[PDB]
């Protein structure tokens, strides 16, 4: 029926409706650190989020997205392995039912408690919908979350979750600064891949940061209180909304550091 993360509609079934699921450039992948090639030609990333405008937070039934105004070059990513400017459109997380799982990408097979995705689209394509049809249409910054100390900058997000508990609910979410979610270091790995939920389009240049951010147990606990279902439907907690690692196939992971 429609896709999700359960036993009957989970990632192992997606290929029946989205054949690209068994494509040549699917994500996520395991990052083997000893096989990643340091590339001295990669430039440092340039994150300009000082003019970011958040607008709303929404429970879409598979995660929660914070959306931004992308009508102008307000929050952009450039540099790194990218050509051109990429505008931030939304961020969302993937998390687990337990602290030892939740991330999509793994490092030397290590799974983190969660993974944040900042989604950006290539301005040369004019709109998001046109960007997904192109091999270099999106750039996703992935950041791992480990449980330890609370992350002050994530608290405003944690606190509004009660108001978007079920699928289809949304809340005004203005003035949130995504700079409070970045690690100290911008060292990263990069590879060509795809979106990790249907339609699984292979239009993404992934930028995965080496340094995780810490969140407290209580913060991640609130994520696990969300629901997959809509209001008045039987309760199914929103947990484990992560796709397992896919075959690397003909791809090289490059490192911006040694
Ligand atoms: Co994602």
């Amino acid at each position: 029926h429609h896709w999700g993360y359960g036993k009957h509609n989970g990632p192992e079934h997606w290929h029946k409706d989205f054949p690209i699921a068994k494509g040549e450039r699917q994500s996520p992948v395991d990052i083997d650190t000893h096989t990643a090639k340091y590339d001295p030609s990669l430039k440092p990333l340039s994150v300009s989020y000082d003019q970011a405008t958040s607008l709303r937070i929404l429970n879409n039934g598979h995660a929660f997205n914070v959306e931004f105004d992308d009508s102008q070059d307000k929050a952009v990513l450039k540099g790194g392995p990218l050509d051109g400017t990429y505008r931030l459109i939304q961020f969302h997380f993937h998390w687990g039912s337990l602290d030892g799982q939740g991330s999509e990408h793994t490092v030397d097979k290590k799974k983190y408690a969660a993974e944040l995705h900042l989604v950006h689209w290539n301005t040369k394509y004019g709109d998001f919908g046109k960007a997904v049809q192109q091999p270099d249409g999106l750039a996703v910054l992935g950041i791992f979350l480990k449980v330890g100390s609370a992350k002050p900058g994530l608290q405003k997000v944690v606190d509004v979750l009660d108001s978007i508990k079920t699928k289809g609910k949304s809340a005004d979410f203005t003035n949130f600064d995504p700079r409070g979610l970045l690690p100290e270091s911008l060292d990263y790995w990069t590879y060509p891949g795809s979106l990790t939920t249907p339609p699984l389009l292979e239009c993404v240049t992934w930028i995965v940061l080496k340094e995780p951010i810490s969140v407290s147990s209580e913060q991640v606990l609130k994520f696990r209180k969300l629901n997959f279902n809509g209001e008045g439907e039987p309760e199914e907690l929103m947990v484990d909304n992560w796709r397992p690692a896919q075959p690397l196939k003909n791809r090289q992971i490059k490192a911006s550091f040694k």
